[PDB]
This record gives structure tokens, sequence and C-alpha cells, in this order.
């Protein structure tokens, strides 16, 4: 069954992100499929479609070089057996990372903003060696301004409705937070 | 006037802190004092005490080697003329860094919660070189335990109302915040 593909994907991916980068950016395409269900079971679209594409976009990205992964999908869509007719709908969206691809980019997106994506930020912000936050330099290179930069405006790139009722509240959070953070700049 | 002397000490640490480390610390040390101050103004104690105290307590602290910032302290105050009936209660709270020292402890613990403080720990996470948040590594090296660790137990060790007050209220959002984020990590 399907369900037994999905699920045996769920380790091919898991095991791919072995033989190199690390086992840890499995949290994010998790996250990014748990996602794409529970937005489809309330959007429509074919699930098994959008949680395959979902659970691969990731592997065609630091794969190898450029197109050169969309055979490495390719070639495993077959191992697993799916008709053309289906595959071709679902390494089709891989690329472009359509309903089910429509969600699979709302469940994608999404996974940038609120709290996690604070913290993505001054955490990427501390790697990379900049402060949090500077009055010297206003928002468009401080970790606070990346907000602002290309961050808030990704709640209108939002496609299906509840991505975008998501969004709304994903964007919000991270609003009162630079309110709370400011006042306590200023020792509110 | 003392007011003249608040100002010129400010342009005291304004400057021993480009002679090496950063200029940047400034605005933590400024956050502390003008929290000091708002403190103060709901709690009593001697401003003056307070301001000088809030505002130098980092001055001795990577200033040199122990006890050594002390006498940097201590010949500072001369210079600006400070009776030793002040001076020696001001660089007295310096070392354990008393109504005016129990607030500028409260306003400088208080300065590692809230928002800022999330901030601040994924940061340090970012650059010390770990993730954010793990389930094989429950709370007591991920970035999200060091706030049960040692940082929500911080709003315990406040002294004088204000600061406790700020304190819960800071307390709150930390804990909301790991509210917002935990669901965002199960795709809620
Ligand atoms: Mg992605
Ligand atoms: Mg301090």
């Amino acid at each position: 069954t399907k369900q037994e593909k999905i699920e045996k994907t769920i380790t091919f991916v898991k095991h791919i992100l072995e033989k190199d980068a690390s086992g840890h950016d499995w949290y994010h395409i998790r996250r990014v499929h748990k996602m794409a269900i529970s937005l489809s079971e309330q959007e429509g679209g074919n699930r098994f479609i959008i949680e395959m594409a979902a659970l691969l976009h990731d592997v065609a990205d630091l794969n190898e070089s450029e197109e050169a992964g969309m055979k490495k999908v390719s070639d495993w869509l077959e191992e697993l057996h799916v008709e053309e007719e289906e595959s071709k709908h679902v390494l089709h969206i891989i690329a472009n990372m359509s309903i089910e691809g429509k969600l699979v980019q709302d469940a994608d997106r999404l996974d940038a903003l609120g709290a996690i994506g604070i913290a993505r930020t001054f955490a990427y912000g501390g790697a990379k060696g900049r402060l949090m936050y500077d009055p010297t330099i206003p928002p468009r290179d401080p970790s606070l301004n990346h907000f602002y930069e290309k961050l808030l405006k990704l709640k209108d790139l939002m496609n299906t409705n509840a991505a975008k009722q998501e969004a709304e509240v994903r964007h919000r959070y991270m609003e009162q937070f630079i309110e709370q953070f400011m006042k306590e700049w200023n020792a509110q």
C-alpha cells in the first residue's frame, strides 16, 4: 500500500541524510511534511503526492550538483513503483521547490516564520558572527533586521487558505515578539 | 552636580570599552542602568549610588585580573570626587556583582529574561555550535534546554517588588514562547 511507501520513503530520506550532511535536517523535513498533511486535510489535493513530494523536495536541493538530484528522486519513485501518471507529478513540484504542489510550498514557506524562525535567526546570527540588534543599522547587518528584511513579508506569499491562516497567526507572533523585544531594549 | 558626574561616568565606561573588548557591551550596561532607575523610582534607595553602581559593575568584572578593577573604579570615584561616605557604598555592591545594591542586582539579573534572553540564547547557541532543540536531550546540550536549565528559575531570585513584578511578566513570555515554539516543532 501507499502508506507503506510513504513510510519506506521516510527511511529513504532519513538515511541519505546520514551518508553526508546530517540526520538533523530531518526535523525540518518532517515539520513541513506533517504540516503539508494538516494543510491538505483542509484544502484538498492528493495526499500521497503531497506527502511524497514534501518528503523529497530537500533530497534534490547540497544533494550533488544542479538537476543531478532529479534523477536521484526519479529512479527512486521507480523502485517504489509509482505510475508515471503520479510520479510525473510528484517529482514535478519537487522542481519548483497545482493544488498538491501549492500546498507543499505553503507547508515549506510556513516553516520559516514563528518562534522557530526567531530562533533560527538569532542562531544563524550567532554562527555568522553578528549582533542581535543595532539602532545604527535600521531595517531595509544585525539578526533582528533580517525579520523585516525577508521574513515578515512571507505571509503574503502563502497560496491556500489554511496556510494563509496559520501564517497570519505565525506572522503575528513575530510582530508581538519584536514588540516585546524592543520595549526590553529600552528597559520598558 | 551629581548628574554631571553620572554623565561623565557614562563617558568613562563608554570609553574604556573601546580600548579593548567592544563598545557594544554598552547597550547592556545601559539597559540595566535605565532599568535600575525605573526600579528605584518605585522602591526607594539612593539614586546616585544605584546609578553610579549599575554603571560600573561591569568595569571591574575581562577588565584585568581578579580584584584589580576594584582599585580601577576606586581611584575613579576619586577623580569625580565622591565622599568616601558614599563611594564606600558605591564601589561596595560593585563587588557583589542594602536596598540600593539590592536594586542594582535586580536590574542586572532581569536583563537575562524576556525576548532578549531568548535571542541571546539561540544566538550564543549558534556561535557555540549547537542545535536549538532536540527531543533526545531533555531538560536538566541544545539552546532551548538552557531555558529550564538556568533561566526560568531567575524570577525567583529577584529582591525588590518592582523587579519581581517585571520578572513575572518577562518570565511569563519565555514560558508562552517555548509554548509557541513547541507546537510549531510538532507542526500544530
Ligand atoms: Mg525546505
Ligand atoms: Mg551585568
